[PDB]
Parts: C-alpha cells; structure tokens; sequence
C-alpha cells in the first residue's frame, strides 16, 4: 500500500488514486502576496469547549487523536463555511529535520510540522457521506515552528511511547485541543483535498497564519514513532508530508486586510 518512502510515496500515489493529478489537490504553496483579503468571509468560530477526546491511534502514517462526534460538541463554523462542521480527529505531519515537515508552505517556506484538525459537515450525517460531497470537510491547519515548548502539546508527546508502532492505540480522554491553537485566528482559505490517499476533493482548507512554537524535544519525540508494526523492521515515522501541488484554477483568500 501507500506510504512516504521512495517506493510508495507521493510520486507513486497517482497509480492507485488517479485524483492525485486532479484539479484541486492539497497541499499548496500559499503565496502571501497574491492571496487577497475577502470581505465576504464571516467571523471564524472555533468552538471546542465541550470537546470529548477518546483515543490516540498510530495508523502507520501518523497518529490520530480521535473525538466523540456523535453530537454537536467541538465544532468549527463561520469564515468560508456554510453550516456546522464537527471535529472528528486531529493529527500532524512532520519532518526528519526541523527545516521540513509541513504540507502547506508559505512563500515556499517549509515549517517543521503541521497540525490538521479535521471536521465534517453535519448536513451530510456521517464522515463517510461527507467525503462524497464537494463541501464535506473542513480542515484547520496550524504550522509548528521550533522554539519554546507548547504546554498543551506535552500530554500528546508523553503518550507516544505507548503507541510506537502501527496498530497501537491508547486511551486519550480529557484532552483539550484548545491548547494547540496560536493566539490569532487570522487565516488563509482555499478549496482542496485530503493530503493522503484517497486524496478526495472534499475539503475547505483554513490555514492559520500564526504558527505555534513547540520545543525541539517535543518534535524529536514525534520522530521516535514507527511506520511499521510491532516486530517488523523499524522505519522511523518521519517525513510523512506530501509536497505542494499545482494551484490550478484556484485563489487563496485571506481573512485579514
Ligand atoms: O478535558 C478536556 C476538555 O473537555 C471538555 O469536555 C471540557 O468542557 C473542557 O473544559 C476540558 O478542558
Ligand atoms: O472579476 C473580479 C473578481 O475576480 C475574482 O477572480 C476575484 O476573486 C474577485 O475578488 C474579484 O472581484
Ligand atoms: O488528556 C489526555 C491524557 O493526558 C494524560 O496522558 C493523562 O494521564 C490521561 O489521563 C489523559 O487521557
Ligand atoms: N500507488 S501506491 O498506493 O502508492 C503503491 C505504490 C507501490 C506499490 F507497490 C503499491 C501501491
Ligand atoms: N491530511 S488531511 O488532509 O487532513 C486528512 C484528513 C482526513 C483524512 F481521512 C485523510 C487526510
Ligand atoms: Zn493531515
């Protein structure tokens, strides 16, 4: 199956997922000079006060922190979005070195990592139906740079030793995703896709302009995870990012003047 190595990485995905060469693939480079302020964007509302985290899972590609999405609890609304989008999971992409790891780039700059908070449009009833729709998903993307530690990330870091290999999971209740946000909600937005197979073109991307800072020690612990399963040859889970894809017939809009 697909992965990030030389033999199954992003340059091979199109052979099983032909939409990889589609018209609104993600990630993209965000040219900050060409991005235009959009006065039609409504205020963005990140409403995570009642979030119910459940579990953390190494899926062989990243680790997911999963949420109860059986009711309207942690939701994302406003901005470019029509209606209510429910948080289902978050995960990260990161590099082998601090100079790479993000999926989106900003004027071609690569950050050390990128956080994706994944939400589905409640009008479609379930995530599976949402990924059949052009406006089925909204992903809130947040860049990570290396500097001071992010206190709200530390609980994640300290559980990773218990999910080292593909297929392992652990309880992860009572985690507040609000501790992963920067101060500002200024953002760029554009229509795109999932950045992993099946690469479905269902996503409204909302990428925050302000990175969060994490410590070197925090990201070094991400890089101790394994792509492989228990008992298999160790393959460090690093460089699990897709490079920027062609913008094609899209514009990136900014929430800020
Ligand atoms: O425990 C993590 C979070 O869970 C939510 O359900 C609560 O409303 C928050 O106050 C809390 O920070
Ligand atoms: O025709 C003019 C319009 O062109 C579009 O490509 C831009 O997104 C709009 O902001 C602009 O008003
Ligand atoms: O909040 C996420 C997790 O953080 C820490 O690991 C706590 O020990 C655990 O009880 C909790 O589930
Ligand atoms: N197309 S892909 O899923 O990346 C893939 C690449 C190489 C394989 F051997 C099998 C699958
Ligand atoms: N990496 S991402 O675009 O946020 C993504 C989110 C949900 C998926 F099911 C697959 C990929
Ligand atoms: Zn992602």
């Amino acid at each position: 199956h697909w992965g990030y190595g030389k033999h199954n990485g992003p340059e091979h995905w199109h052979k099983d997922f032909p939409i990889a060469k589609g018209e609104r693939q993600s990630p993209v480079d965000i040219d900050t000079h060409t991005a235009k302020y959009d006065p039609s964007l409504k205020p963005l509302s990140v409403s995570y006060d009642q979030a119910t985290s459940l579990r953390i899972l190494n899926n062989g590609h990243a680790f997911n922190v999963e949420f109860d999405d059986s009711q309207d609890k942690a939701v994302l609304k406003g901005g470019p979005l029509d209606g209510t989008y429910r948080l289902i999971q978050f995960h990260f992409h990161w590099g082998s070195l601090d100079g790479q790891g993000s999926e989106h780039t900003v004027d071609k700059k690569k950050y050390a990592a990128e956080l994706h908070l994944v939400h589905w449009n409640t009008k479609y009833g379930d995530f599976g139906k949402a990924v059949q729709q052009p406006d089925g998903l909204a992903v809130l993307g947040i860049f990570l740079k290396v500097g001071s530690a992010k206190p709200g990330l530390q609980k994640v870091v300290d559980v990773l030793d218990s999910i080292k290999t593909k297929g392992k999971s652990a309880d992860f209740t009572n985690f507040d995703p609000r501790g992963l946000l920067p101060e500002s909600l200024d953002y760029w937005t554009y229509p795109g896709s999932l950045t992993t197979p099946p690469l479905l073109e269902c996503v409204t991307w909302i990428v925050l302009k302000e990175p969060i800072s994490v410590s070197s020690e925090q990201v070094l612990k991400f890089r101790k995870l394994n792509f492989n399963g228990e008992g298999e040859p160790e393959e460090l889970m690093v460089d699990n990012w897709r490079p920027a894809q062609p913008l094609k017939n899209r514009q990136i809009k900014a929430s800020f003047k």
